[PDB]
């Protein structure tokens, strides 16, 4: 029998389609239930419900179930990044299939023999600031509605901003980070503050952003100890 809290126990099934407890060591991620009536929660449930996209109408979210993470060995790789300026917490879809590679090996970039396609900025670790820009990478249906997304703080530092694809060599100096800048952004005047990171939890208003390639940002980073992987949401997908 398991020692882990009901959800706990109820993701753990879900990453790994052993008992529960032996695949729960294998995350090597320390897995903690977020009070629903917490500061948190309410944060992260405002920037779900704002940054849901007017084009992403095929469904609408409903968080079911938010864990707070920590990976074995982040505190020390994340530490030389922690202190760089313009941190973000930013989302990271995937299939459910993969997050037990993820949570135990953290975001990784593509090798070298996946196609580039679908980067418009070359391999690298990909978030967006608009929710279903990320829960479209779920692949959830109908029939399977039950989807997981990441929030991570992601130390950007100086993006070098652009708008078209590129799948650039080498950042330019003094270049942390690309941004993608779409044509509608969260309104930055509601941006607040989570534990020293960035939120940009604002609802979706035009950039003003003429002769741009995408519809909303995107972020890259090419240093996958950039990345401090946060939460993880248990989502419900209702499909319209
Ligand atoms: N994942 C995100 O939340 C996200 C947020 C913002 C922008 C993007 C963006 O362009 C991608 C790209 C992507 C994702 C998955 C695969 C893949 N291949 N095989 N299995 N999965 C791929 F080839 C490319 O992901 C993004």
């Amino acid at each position: 029998k398991s020692k882990l809290p009901k959800p706990v126990q109820d993701l753990i099934k879900m990453i790994f389609g052993d008992p529960i407890d032996v695949n729960y060591e294998k995350l090597k991620t320390d897995i903690k239930v977020v009070d629903r009536d917490s500061e948190e929660a309410e944060i992260i449930r405002k920037y779900v419900k704002n940054t849901h996209a007017t084009t992403h109408n095929a469904y609408d979210l409903e968080v079911i179930d938010i864990f707070k993470i920590e990976r074995e060995g982040e505190c020390q790789r994340y530490k030389p990044f922690k202190q760089l300026h313009n941190r973000r917490l930013l989302w990271h879809g995937s299939r459910t299939t993969n997050f037990a590679g993820i949570l135990s090996q953290g975001l990784r970039i593509a090798p070298p023999e996946a196609p580039v396609t679908g980067y418009m900025f070359g391999k690298g670790i990909y978030f967006a600031d608009m929710v279903s820009k990320s829960a479209n990478y779920c692949h959830t249906s109908q029939g399977d509605p039950i989807g997981l997304i990441l929030l991570g703080e992601v130390a950007l530092g100086n993006m070098y901003e652009l708008k078209h694809a590129s799948h650039i060599s080498k950042l330019p100096k003094g270049k942390h980070s690309v941004k993608g800048l779409g044509k509608t952004t969260p309104d930055p005047s509601a941006n607040i503050s989570l534990d020293g990171v960035d939120v940009p939890l604002g609802t979706g208003i035009s950039s003003g952003v003429n002769d741009t390639s995408l519809l909303y940002n995107e972020y890259i980073v090419y240093d996958i100890a950039q990345v401090n992987l946060k939460y993880l949401l248990k989502l419900k997908f209702n499909f319209k």
